[PDB]
């Protein structure tokens, strides 16, 4: 039963670790129930402890530990009552989160003598709502108490439901022995108190804790003060446990204002002033061996006096003496737990708080501090005084003693006793502690699908003869001012009077920017932007594709956000709502209808916008929901009249922006049936509007329409990996797109056509690899193979399909054929098969290439070969 | 000319619905109104929205008094609330009714000097339309969530209300009070009751399979009517008897009764949907349930490669439907190969019957409580009305009023539609 | 049980009720404190009912739509030497009121306020209440009468028989202590609106 020994602890632990694992499998009721008796018990014992408490420690007063006794059952029962400690504190089932809150374990409670008991019957009654344990190390002049602190608990709460040892104390303490108990193994927590040293050891134990540390509390009275309470508050904040309680104001600092009035006030309650000798004298005796006597801590004011040489009325409840040190030469500035006071002298306000973080700043850094003033109509000194000074409580207008203990003269404040004081002082608590802090939250965390969208400009046009009806729809009933962006080969022949005509003919001014060449660069944007800057449009339009509307949109940028810089806006993220340069919002100054003349880009409906350094040459496409057109236009009417090549690079670009993405991560069933659609079409009018042209334009208008639709698929489920390469490859080479695109996806699908792949994407609604699968469905859908197929040939026939309509196309077989020679291909391939994986499109390939599996699949096709891996 | 049209955000999956107003709301907004129905502001629905609202700096005001088929007495009750709370984004919720009630109290809120009657105003054209809607973007946004399966509400500008006078549903239209944003998360369906995951999940058939062959008809809203019908042929079953036990066929019929109405907002509906409104406002039949009894005879109607009459549309040059109604089948499967175009649609009707069967639609009027003699008698007139309705002008046969009382009568004594 | 009440309801507002009009939150206990009395005198008259300043104020200030606290505030300085007239014509004819002791209960606030110096007459502690309002009303921005207030003598001499035949119908005048006669209602509603007294 009883413990002065090594192994009685080795022991006690255990027998007590074995309650513990009894106590966690409690209910809440089965607890709640224990939690009441234990704070009667110690409620009723309010008195005879703190007989106990006075007998054994020397120090205090009765009826004012009566109050802590009492503090310590009551108002921790109202706070600590109905939190929710048990189980699950919350479930957000929209998410999938859920809080647990398991207990911690067992605990080593270390006891002053200052607040014996109450320290006591406020770790034990805390421990037991958590469901917790805890083990006390208390104070040799303070053992007797503390530890009849806890069997007033215990016998309580095993009278109410718990084990018989769930709660330990050491009788005969050391430090052999607590140095022992604070560095065992079953041990899972510390919780200290007794100010420096202490916590200095708890820590340094082994294991977490929560130790704490204490010391000067200073006191600000200002011009805007009511002294009359401020001093009342003073005194009922020292003689409280004649000081020897934490955070009680050990210094005050006050204004010269009202310095004379309340050095008065202070007199005639029970002041006395340390005039001369009787100072001196009283500043010798605090501090014994550089720290404070240990024999004048929480004795009464007259008790002092006869340890300093003189004496003073039994009714004297302070001793005051003015200085102006505030360093460590005067002790009468340290934490003295004594009744005693230091009062300072201050020119105003400012000269105070200054004066004031100074001195909490040598022994009570981050404790606490008070200031009183008014309340009500002062705020910025209270905002002055909170920022200014660093400590844990800053206490306007409430005596510290009382109200860092705070649930009486403020609430919403936690009441405890262990009043952390922040890493400022060596403990990372920063909070009157409680049960939450003995406590093991645990998430349990279920799988959620990342969001999507469908996400489009509104107001897509499109058939032949729609730009007057669109133009004269919402432009021209609007706005005043508009840039047409396009390049030479529109602005000669006439594919931008087109456009003009109808513009003019109502109020609008017109300016055409036609210095766009494909593959545009930023040389070109900027002096976009310039002009743009310059002319002060109302609305944005772009024709052509690509070049037009990629240089266009982001020169809608640079029009109404000058500052951004390129190297931040085509950054390459992750997701593309958690971006790390969110686009400003674009479509106050300027709106961006887009009109397109080439069919594949599709750029009329999405955000994306490839343009290159001008610099290092590298295509960097940039992404973006804020670059939409706002109204994209279709009109397949500027198309019927494009050359053989730019049809085939484009519909075969199309190919490409259906394929990965019907097959993509990101991929929905929204985006799925468009991509087929114009999967569809494109394989029944797009050979013919190569060999005919014109004279076909039914054909030449689907695939005008399909290319766009493909935009409605890839602009929500963006690319894969075809085109990482291809920005790249049609860039060190200067090869067109589509090109770069058609002679990749006949190796590229063959690539994440692999079910047993080295990586994936790590995308929750990406279950597992179905590209294997997910392209099969395409075939089908097309044609190729009706009669259950293997779902392997089903891809040979989409190969098939593609190399058969490659060559109807006068595509060549390989990139040696396309006018690129082996000697500047090999040597500056490792670099554009690392600069493939750094972009934007591959992180939504659904096999996470590998630099080593990009580079393959782009020598096999040089040598117009297959990736077999 | 045409034209593919809708809201330039539609958010969804499972968990989107604070993850779109933790987006965009409070980037931008502080004073919100929301729409519902009491069933969705008893149950906890709408405060899984100002819940995130009021979390942040705005304020928030619900109007949960709307009843199903919505009238203009609320509409205009709902304007008064919003003429008073001043909101700067309206939110939406529970599908349809709401829905179809807070996109016209966006009218009344920005302009209440509005006429109903200038607004149920049949027209030959959307462009070409008498009374120009006005602009709506200026005092507050329109937010669009939905709790069914059936509407797409959330994307097209379909406002379907009732005078509360006449009983006349007026399904007008206007893009220009489309939502600015459509949220679409199966977090709210999924306990949803099989009376509703079944007509509204068998409307959205209709949605798609009278706007896959409707005479606006495009490549756009092709692809998406198909995908529509694709999934609620492989999850619509599933999520009527298994409901909740599979989230994820009750999520993608979710989706499709959406990306139907990614279709039939830019190629509008069929007679189907006149017929229904007049058939469900005077006998209150719910929407699904009498676009599932009249739909596998409209077929019937509009798959008569000779007709009497087109619906005279340029890109409309032959009657199609005939055909349109075959590419359906063989897309879904239903088709063989080696038919011969005319049971490729027997085909399809037979999977509309096994469909209809198994989540517990009738098999006529008659069995859908409606008296032989409350009907005979008010025929007539729902079959002029039906013709004076905006969604059939955009069938590709142009009923004529002695053929569609025909198809009513077929469908009370669940006969076919010969001819 | 509703004196004491009453009374701590008028010893705060004489102390507190100026300084929470000027310094307004700046001193926050008066603007408090008054808080309180209000409240407090709401323990005293929903007990004891109001008298006849509350009957004509409501039909004062529903016609002209004055304000309820300013209609109260021009009559009550008269209403008091209304009441304070120990030979009335018609007492309320209460059991508990034997003899009519409003001239007197009168004085006791006065007594209690502090305005009564030593050695009066039981007829100036009254004037020495009614300089207490005055002085209470000139400070705090309330008007000297009616006329002042907004209302013309043309809609008020035209409409006041009725709101002085309505106040008698008004359920606050039947407690107050000398069941006021219409010829004698009218009188102090005139008398309010050209700013004058109520002799008799
Ligand atoms: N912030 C609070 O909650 C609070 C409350 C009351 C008192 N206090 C502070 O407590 C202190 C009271 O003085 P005390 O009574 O703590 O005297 P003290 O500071 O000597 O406390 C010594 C305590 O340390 C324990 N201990 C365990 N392992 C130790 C080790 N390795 N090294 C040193 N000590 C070890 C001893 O058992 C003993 O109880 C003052 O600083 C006072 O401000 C703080
Ligand atoms: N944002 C997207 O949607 C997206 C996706 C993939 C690729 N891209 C980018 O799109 C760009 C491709 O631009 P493009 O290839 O679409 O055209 P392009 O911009 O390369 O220029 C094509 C050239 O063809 C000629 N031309 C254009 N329209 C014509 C017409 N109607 N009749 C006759 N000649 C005509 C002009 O000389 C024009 O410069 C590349 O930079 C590519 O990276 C964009
Ligand atoms: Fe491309």
């Amino acid at each position: 039963m009883a413990v002065t020994n090594v192994a009685e602890l080795n022991a006690l632990v255990e027998r007590v670790k074995k309650a513990q694992r009894e106590y966690a499998s409690f209910t809440q009721e089965q607890v709640d129930k224990i939690f009441r008796a234990a704070a009667l018990a110690a409620a009723d014992a309010r008195i005879p402890l703190a007989k106990m408490a006075v007998a054994e420690s020397g120090m205090g007063i009765v009826e004012d530990k009566v109050i802590k006794n009492h503090f310590a059952s009551e108002y921790i029962y109202n706070a600590y009552k109905d939190e929710k400690t048990c189980g699950v504190l919350s479930e957000d089932d929209t998410f999938g989160t859920i809080t647990i809150a398991e207990p911690i374990g067992i605990i080593c409670g270390i006891v002053p003598t200052t607040n014996p008991t109450s320290t006591a019957i406020f770790k034990s009654l805390i421990s037991l709502k958590t469901r917790n344990a805890i083990i006390f190390s208390p104070h040799p002049r303070a053992k007797d108490a503390t530890n009849k602190a806890a069997d007033i608990v215990l016998q309580a709460a095993i009278a109410a439901g718990a084990p018989k040892d769930l709660i330990g104390w050491i009788d005969q303490p050391s430090v052999e022995l607590s140095n022992a108990l604070m560095h065992h193994p079953d041990i899972n927590l510390i919780l200290a108190t007794g100010g420096p040293g202490m916590v200095k050891a708890a820590y340094s134990s082994g294991k977490p804790a929560i130790g704490v540390g204490a010391g000067n509390t200073p006191v600000v009275i200002d011009e805007t003060a009511d002294i009359k309470r401020a001093v009342a508050s003073v005194l009922m904040s020292k003689t409280f446990d004649n000081g020897v309680i934490c955070a009680s104001e050990q210094s005050v600092v006050v204004v010269d204002s009202v310095y004379d009035a309340v050095r008065e006030r202070f007199a005639t309650h029970g002041g006395y002033l340390l005039q001369g000798k009787e100072l001196k004298a009283v500043q010798d005796v605090i501090l014994k061996n550089g720290a404070l006597n240990a024999a004048i801590v929480g004795q009464p004011a007259y008790k002092i006096a006869e340890l300093a040489g003189f004496s003073v009325p039994e009714n004297t409840k302070i001793l005051i003496g003015e200085v102006t040190v505030v360093d460590e030469s005067e002790p009468f500035a340290h934490e003295k737990l004594s009744p005693t006071l230091a009062m300072y002298r201050a020119k105003d306000f400012e000269d105070a708080v200054e004066k004031a973080e100074k001195l909490v700043a040598m022994g009570g850094i981050g404790h606490t501090s008070c200031l009183y003033t008014d309340q009500d109509n002062q705020p910025a000194r209270v905002s002055y005084f909170g920022q200014k000074m660093k400590t844990a409580r800053i206490l306007i207008n409430t005596p510290a003693s009382q109200g860092g203990i705070g649930d009486l003269y403020n609430f919403k404040l936690a009441p405890s006793l262990t009043l952390g004081c922040g890493s400022w002082g060596g403990n990372s608590i920063s909070e009157n502690v409680g049960p939450k802090h003995l406590i093991n939250k645990k998430t349990v965390a279920k799988r959620a699908e990342n969001m999507l969208w469908h996400k489009l400009p509104k107001s897509i046009y499109f058939r032949r003869g729609s730009l007057p009806i669109a133009l004269d729809e919402v432009i021209t009933d609007g706005h005043k001012r508009a840039l047409i962006v396009t390049d030479r080969f529109l602005f000669n022949n006439g594919y931008a009077d087109q456009i003009t005509s109808v513009l003019k003919a109502a109020g609008v001014e017109t300016e055409v920017f036609f210095e766009v060449e494909a593959d545009p660069t930023l040389s070109i944007v900027r002096k976009g932007a310039e002009l743009a800057n310059s002319f002060k449009p109302d609305v944005i339009i772009a024709l052509g594709g690509g070049s037009p509307m990629d240089a266009a949109k982001i020169m809608w940028v640079m029009y109404e956000h000058p500052e951004t810089h390129f190297e931040e806006l085509a950054l390459r993220f992750m997701d593309i709502r958690k971006r790390i340069y969110k686009f400003p919002k674009m479509g106050v100054k300027a709106k961006m209808i887009a009109v397109t003349t080439t069919s594949g880009t599709g750029s009329e409906v999405t955000p994306f916008a490839v343009v290159t350094d001008d610099a290092t040459g590298q295509k960097y496409p940039l992404a973006d929901y804020a670059l939409t057109p706002d109204m994209a236009i279709v009109d397949a009417n500027l198309v019927m009249d494009m050359p053989k090549s730019l049809c085939a690079f484009g519909g075969l670009d199309a190919v490409t922006h259906a394929m990965e993405a019907y097959v993509s991560v990101l991929a929905s069933e929204f985006s799925d049936g468009q991509a087929l659609q114009a999967l569809k079409l494109l394989k029944e009018y797009l050979p013919a509007s190569y060999h005919e042209g014109s004279k076909n334009p039914v054909a030449r208008e689907r695939v005008h329409s399909a290319a766009t639709i493909a935009g409605i698929a890839f602009a929500n489920a963006f690319l894969g990996v075809c085109h990482s390469m291809a920005h790249k490859l049609g860039s060190q080479f200067h090869i067109p797109h589509g090109l770069a695109n058609a002679l990749l996806i006949c190796n590229v699908i063959r690539y994440n056509a692999n079910d047993n792949p080295t990586k994936q994407t790590a995308f929750s609604q990406y279950d597992r690899p179905q590209a294997r699968r997910r392209y099969a469905e395409i075939a089908d859908h097309l044609g190729l193979s009706a009669p259950g197929d293997r779902t392997a040939a089903k891809i040979e026939k989409l190969l098939a399909w593609l190399e058969t309509l490659k060559a109807e196309l006068g595509i060549p077989k390989s990139i040696r054929e396309a006018g690129v020679q082996e000697a500047d291909f090999l040597a500056n391939v490792d670099k554009l098969s690392e600069d493939a994986f750094d972009d934007q499109c591959t992180g939504a390939n659904p096999r996470y290439p590998l630099i080593s599996e990009l580079k393959q699949i782009l020598l096999d096709t040089y040598y117009g070969r297959d990736y077999v891996e």
